[PDB]
């Protein structure tokens, strides 16, 4: 009977009929989102309202409609036109992704362009991408996609190996037109292949790995209840899925003796981009918002038993709208387990004799994506000690380009002839934090160096500093990596026995933010991206750090727009914007698919309990 | 009949009985340190000399030796009398821990501060701490210790919990006087117990764990040969163990298709040191260099399976001597075994159809310490994709005070008047690179951004840069997280497939480096705790970052002596020093038995490899 239920098949089927109902979903209209809002504040008291937002897109070329509705009560809360030259695109259309190549193979300047180059249309693909906002005064208020081509000399063979550079072409997918196709000169397209399955380039596959067993003869130490509440290790959450954000995390509290103490209210990734550091023209408008304008959840994958997760897996299969409003279950979407996670904590003491010795272990909530050429695992762990973790894992295959003769300041070499792009991948986590409730206030916590001198003679002493963001006009900050700088959340009306305020401590890995000039288009839709951690007061409305619609929009919506109302954030019910990223230079270890590479964060508690939490953990 | 195989039993009581007969360890003597020294540079082709190293104790009053023992061929190579306070003292011996509470009770200045505080002689343990140089005159060319009380009510009762603040007192361990007791005044000796394993305490154990069992039915994919010789998944490397360093790599390399591609000649943990951060002179001068002064290796745990390591282990069981060069064996005293890692990488692939992962698995090679209050676990990981990486593990006791009424900024609060005052654990990884072979160099690599502009109308554009450090002068380096900096060791006269010199990236964690005030004697002492990265020219005399002997040494030895000559480093045998830590301001969490904390490093093939080295892992 929880209201944190994940949506079921029944629901988006309703929510389907309520829109048909009410005149909203004609033949013409396309859901291009489709969510269960989350629970009002103080809303437990009250009866459950089950609502569901959706974007409602029309193929004709009618505006775009936002509609939330109450699929407990049949009804239409409210429904709105968009202005998409205003307020952003909607997000990608899964159908939109044939089109590109579709229109493009009979438009007569593409043809011309794969002519030049002696390419077989019929060999061409072409990847349908994110167009940002630039220059182009026609693209304002139309659905464009831009078209990057790549050459498959056969149907299982690894496109991404035969880039073709100096070619691209934009595209209006909804009137169905070629509005640009640009050529600015034929590049080789390179030649070897790379398919990471032929024998060819594999060699003998290792016959040297023997078998690792990882069971739980008696089952897992979590139970699964109300479909997906969770409960281990004195820990207690729900796992949501939302098909833009992906696995989020809901309610996430610690039992700590008799009382169910809340730590975070809401963990989600809330953004993802990946913007491009080759200037040349053919790129330097490529900033993928995974998330925002493609939608990560939709694009989970079926995770299978000993390949993608192993041991005692217990899964969700998380049902999602297709474009019609019918429910279309993702099979085991999301992995549940328990691991070893080591040595908690030991000691062996001279002079008590008593030797000691206990074992670590970690849930993991996890889900994979896959979007385009990039596949990335989003991981949550918790901890037995209270910690609590993200882990992203970025693999799949690198977005190539051609290797310029004489080198690049902006593009890597990986075989010859092909290169790959400099990037990051830049994630947003939204932590609507509720430290012993919602009453928190957020510190931000240096290092602070003594002078040798009166009072410190010897010259060892270090301290420390804590500053209150008081207002949301304080609260955007940077990472001090030497001055070992962190970020705690506490509770002012909390106290431990100690009768210090309870907290948890953020520590960030303190990799590079968005690198793009002030300047740029992207540090003005990427803003988020720019520092690394952000506080607002919380509000419903408040969901992603690029405001609801991402595709085409220009800045005045998310973080920066947030902020500028400069709410009191000491000791009110407030939100930290975690940003954290990688920055990818490609190797040729990266080539032709890429080892997984890592980032995140993890916060773990500063006074929240009033001694070790794990001293009840058993040996053996 | 490797020259890199573990001492034997047999090769230590030799070494004892080359020494007693050449007249060197008569009834007085004592063996400070002894362990094997690593082959010469181009020894291989020549027969092989085991040699041992032995710093030779006298406890009569007489000068130390350092001498070095040809076991092969049963001679003394050389033996020289130390002056200690030029040298400094040789390392703290296990037989002087009990001598610094067996003076105090019954020196009547430590028994006139007991009563003071109503503590009963027979309660109040000391600890043998390491003394440093401070102000003390008389203390140069004296085996110093100093001692901090700390009260156990009965035989297996926590000490940790009743610190004896505002009481220290030194000792002559040689010449057996106390030479100082210093009382700046009683503080409440705090009265909780620390016990972890009192029900009263723990409360009733979970229930709630069920088994995670981890089995491999045709045993590990690695090999064993030689006592030490580990073959795994295309790595090979010599697992050797130093009674000062504990466990030190040898020889790694990697197996690329015909050719055993040397990578790192010799990985160690060469120093570590704690130093503490409150200025109260009853702790000012504490500053731990558990490796340099105590020897890690020394006091190994036996590490029980299911326990300490879990899994299919292989243990090894290093042989050290005891202090009158008898062997004894560390049973079980370092753990070997692979894991599983995750998935190591993953695509699914649109236009192929192609649907790939493979998972990741990590070689193992640990060992835990006990230094007094302190335990902690040493890792190293071989991966797959080539990666190698460090990982401490920092658990035990928290070192503790008196929490100051009113407060501190440098202590924090535990328990009713208990503190843990401000400290750090400092480590330096000494890596002898061999990327490729011995003729190395070492770039810094930042991130460099680029300005919105001519080339770069977009602002997009971001670059990097890497600067070569020709000479030792050039080559002590500090972190700059916000630029993303790392390290890059390359091989300049090996070159992969697309005529880039083969290489090797050292990825730090950033923490900050050492804190103390530059003028301070730990400043000195552990000059290169200051820095994050070193880079020397390799010499057989250049082994740790503080020299040979750091017991109550002063600055003269180590680094900073070493990079003065100012050799070259570009393409030469060249040797990374970096510096990593963690710093720790105590939690309550941290109390009565700390969860285990992690600080390390990792380096990555940065275009060493042709393309991805695992292309032939099989699926599932
Ligand atoms: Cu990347
Ligand atoms: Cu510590
Ligand atoms: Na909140
Ligand atoms: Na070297």
């Amino acid at each position: 009977a929880s209201p944190f239920r994940l949506a079921s098949a029944g629901e988006i089927s309703e929510v389907q009929g309520i829109l048909r109902t009410a005149g909203l979903l004609g033949p013409e209209k396309r859901i291009a989102y489709l969510g269960v809002l989350d629970p009002a504040r103080g809303a437990g008291s009250e009866a459950e309202d089950r609502r569901f937002r959706v974007f409602i897109h029309d193929v004709s070329g009618a505006r775009p409609q936002e509609v939330t509705v109450s699929v407990t009560n049949g009804t239409v809360i409210s429904a709105v036109e968009l202005d998409t030259a205003a307020t952003g695109e909607l997000p990608v259309l899964e159908e939109e992704f044939e089109v590109v190549e579709q229109l493009l193979a009979t438009d007569e300047r593409w043809l011309k362009a794969l002519a030049a180059r002696n390419l077989d249309v019929s060999k061409v693909r072409v990847a349908p991408l994110s167009a940002g906002v630039f220059e182009y005064a026609e693209e304002r208020g139309r659905r464009i996609l831009r078209g990057l081509a790549f050459v498959q000399d056969f149907p299982e063979d690894s496109a991404w190996a035969h880039p073709v550079d100096g070619l691209v072409a934009y595209v209006d997918v909804v009137s169905k037109e070629v509005t640009r196709v640009i050529d600015t000169g034929v590049f080789p397209v390179p030649a070897e292949h790379g398919n990471y399955t032929d024998p060819e380039l594999t060699g003998p596959l290792r016959t040297t790995q023997k078998p690792i067993s990882i069971t739980q003869p008696e089952g897992p130490s979590f139970t699964v209840t109300g479909g997906n509440h969770i409960e281990w290790e004195k820990w207690s959450l729900d796992v949501g899925f939302d098909v833009r954000e992906g696995v989020v995390l809901h309610n996430i509290a610690f039992r700590d003796g008799d009382r169910l103490r809340p730590i975070i209210n809401r963990a989600s990734i809330a953004e993802m981009v990946v913007p491009y550091g080759d200037p040349s023209p053919i790129r330097s408008w490529q900033n993928y918002f995974d998330t925002g304008e493609y939608l990560v959840g939709q694009y989970a994958n079926s995770l299978e038993l000993g390949c993608d997760c192993l041991g005692d897996i217990t899964y969700l299969s998380p049902v999602i709208s297709d474009a019609f409003g019918n429910p279309r279950e993702i099979r085991n979407g999301i992995c549940m387990h328990e691991e070893d996670w080591g040595i908690l904590a030991k000691h062996s003491d001279l002079w008590s004799g008593i030797n000691y010795t206990r074992r670590n272990r970690r849930m993991v909530i996890s889900f994979f994506t896959t979007i385009g050429n990039y596949d990335y695992g989003f991981y949550w762990y918790l901890y037995l000690d209270g910690t609590i973790e993200f882990e992203a894992k970025a693999t799949g295959v690198v977005f190539t380009s051609a290797f310029p003769e004489g080198g690049s300041d902006n593009i890597s070499q990986l075989a010859p002839g092909l290169g790959a792009p400099f990037h990051q991948h830049i994630f947003s986590a939204r932590l609507d934090m509720a430290i012993d409730g919602f009453t928190n206030r957020v510190e931000e916590e240096d290092v602070v160096r003594q002078t040798m001198g009166p009072g410190n003679e010897r010259g060892n002493a270090f301290s420390r500093k804590r500053t209150v963001l008081t207002r949301e006009s304080e609260a955007v900050r940077e990472a001090d990596a030497r001055t070992g700088r962190t970020w705690i959340i506490s509770n002012p009306e909390s106290k431990n026995r100690l009768n210090e305020p309870v907290g948890y401590k953020l520590h960030a890995h303190n990799q590079p933010t968005l690198l793009a000039d002030p300047g740029s288009s992207i540090a003005r839709r990427a803003a988020f991206a720019t520092k690394d951690l952000w506080v607002t007061r919380y509000a419903d409305d408040e969901r992603y750090p690029t405001g609801d619609f991402v595709n085409q929009h220009s800045g005045g919506a998310g973080l920066p727009s947030y902020i500028a109302q400069d709410r009191d954030i000491d000791g009110q019910d407030i939100v930290v914007w975690h940003t954290f990223g990688l920055t990818h230079f490609p190797r040729v270890e990266d080539w032709p698919i890429m080892p997984v590479d890592t980032v995140g964060f993890k916060l773990r508690p500063e006074g929240f309990f009033d001694r070790s939490p794990v001293l009840d953990v058993p040996a053996n």
